[PDB]
DNA sequence: CGAGATTTGATACATTGTTGCTCGA
DNA sequence: TCGAGCAACAATGTATCAAATCTCG
């Protein structure tokens, strides 16, 4: 068995956690940037950048 | 139901309709602003904008 | 059995409505709301995309 | 009318983003 | 140990197909 099932974090960081299906617009902390919601905001870019490099030299294997 | 298999856009405006994998990186018109593949952008705005319109109502019918 | 629309332009009311020739009868018949903008926005794409494929087509035969 | 060309709603294919969770420094 | 960094869910985008309407002899 391989089950995942994610929740939102910006939900979890103020409060009630919920998971997210089409939670991405309905968020009631789609912005805030509160101090502690600023924070993992800037994880998300840094996470982006990170994932896009990697599947950039997955295609590079073939070549 | 029937097959499929994609070819870059702004390639073929040029002559090249070189199939697209991961060709949207390595293209030899990776931006380029000729009036042909001007309105390719704007095409490609257009549809994203409304493909997600519809991605949307998919939330709207809660099923 | 087969799926097919059901209109667009109806759904982004609600209402649902099939379409047969629906084209006139559409109730909202030349439509400028933000979410209906963008079907008359596409073809205005298109035909003006044709058109440049058929006027540069048209040049250089002189 | 029908045959071929042009719309137009619809979907398969590919990219990019987000969070759970492991593993080795 | 316990974080940084990877990969499973999930969104956003890209191009083409097929129903259908249109153009026209
Ligand atoms: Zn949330
Ligand atoms: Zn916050
Ligand atoms: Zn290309
Ligand atoms: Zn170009
Ligand atoms: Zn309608
Ligand atoms: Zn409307």
């Amino acid at each position: 068995k391989s089950p995942r099932l994610p929740k939102c974090a910006r939900c979890r960081n103020h409060g009630y956690a919920s998971p997210l299906k089409g939670h991405k617009r309905f968020c009631m902390w789609r912005d805030c940037q509160c101090k502690k919601c600023n924070l993992i905001a800037e994880r998300q870019r840094v996470m982006a950048a990170q994932v896009a490099l990697r599947r950039q030299q997955a295609q590079e294997e073939e070549l």
